[PDB]
């Protein structure tokens, strides 16, 4: 069983200091959207991503052969953010094993329409993406104090001679290691990752 957090630990367990990292090509389910994480659009995006991921994972127990299939632990939710939470633009993502092809995604959408017909998966796409050279740091605590982590990552970029590429093309990137519906803001852990060049 593939566990990305265990097998590729540097990508999912930074410390509370900035570090340089090269993030290689990975396979993702992605949904583009806009607005507040409490809004319809984000809630449906996250629901769709997990619906597809679990349809693929649980196929081990069914009658369809997926070529190259391996069981896997569904990885943490991640998000790219850019542009007052209603004005946020984002891409919600879940990493997938390499065996997940466009045809596997199309199959999973059909299975989910039968078995989970209230879930709209029409916006889920499969994207392979090499994030590339980044700086990352573990943010511990409320999102309202993330400016301390970003500032400290910005200072690291200066000391290292790295340029900040953060914008609408190489984007601000969060990996959610805690569930906000299930823990206190002060105990949240979130990876913040910024593209550099």
């Amino acid at each position: 069983k593939i566990d990305f957090k265990k097998e590729e630990k540097k990508f999912y367990a930074p410390k509370r200091k900035p570090e340089r990292i090269f993030v290689p090509e990975m396979n993702f389910l992605m949904v583009d959207g806009k607005g507040d994480p409490d809004g319809e659009e984000y809630q449906k995006a996250v629901q769709s991503l997990y619906a597809i991921a679990y349809t693929i994972k649980m196929s081990k127990m069914g009658e369809t052969r997926l070529d190259g299939y391996s069981d896997f632990v569904v990885p943490p939710l991640e998000g790219f953010w850019w542009s007052d939470r209603d004005a946020w633009l984002w891409t919600s993502i879940l990493r997938q094993p390499d065996f997940v092809t466009e045809e596997v995604l199309e199959w999973a959408k059909e299975v989910a329409r039968k078995k989970k017909p209230d879930v709209d998966t029409s916006r889920v796409k499969l994207v392979r993406f090499e994030e590339g050279e980044c700086v990352q740091m573990m943010h511990v605590g409320p999102f309202s104090e993330a400016v301390h982590t970003v500032a400290e990552m910005h200072q690291f970029m200066e000391t290292e001679g790295l340029r900040n590429d953060t914008g609408a093309i190489r984007k601000h990137h969060l990996i959610y290691l805690s569930d906000p519906r299930k823990a206190n803001p002060e105990k949240m852990k979130t990876i913040l990752r910024l593209p550099v060049s």
